[PDB]
RNA sequence: CAAGCUUGAGUCUCGUAGAGGGGGGUAGAAUUCCAGGUGUAGCGGUGAAAUGCGUAGAGAUCUGGAGGAAUACCGGUGGCG
């Protein structure tokens, strides 16, 4: 437990899922919380409350790291987008870069069949 | 039947556009898998759940590798056949 004070946030905002984790400007993961983990489940889950609590507990998982200024990378279509990002400028974050990492194949893979709900 | 004619039908000259066809090569994004680092209790999924994966360390993230398939943007009641 030695000070960074530079760090990235990996937010992962799925549709029925968000996942915040702090890591270091290498990758290596220091701290990680997310919705389901924080006392929701099920509808309350996707929602961008969630999220934000989630960023919220997230950001003190990483209280002992010292970290000052840390970059945002947002992936993911689901709710939580914006949200964690307010979640973790309001928790005394300095937020330097702000980036959308989600994944885009050029006509890759063949996804799954729509749902006849 | 015989001889014609050039307007139908073709040949030649010079260019133009095109996902037209057959063969070979290669590029990047992504999914999956394998190995390793960080890291910890959830992940995934749904109307809600559960089956399923996960403390034998999953999901997340970072690095390297393997393999196959399809070619985002261009892209368009656009083009070729």
């Amino acid at each position: 437990r030695k000070q960074v004070s530079d760090g990235v946030a990996h937010i992962h905002a799925s549709f029925n899922n968000t996942i915040v984790t702090i890591t270091d400007r290498q990758g290596n993961a220091l701290g990680w919380a997310t919705a389901g983990g924080s006392g929701f489940r099920g509808s309350r889950k996707s929602t961008p409350f969630a999220a934000q609590v989630a960023a919220e507990r997230c950001a003190d998982a990483v209280k002992e790291y010292g970290i000052k200024n840390l970059e945002v990378m947002v992936k993911g279509p689901g709710p939580g987008r914006e949200s964690t990002i307010r979640a973790l400028n309001a928790a005394g974050f300095r937020i330097t870069n702000i980036t959308d990492v989600t994944p885009i194949p050029h006509n890759g893979c063949r996804p799954p069949k729509k749902r006849r709900v």
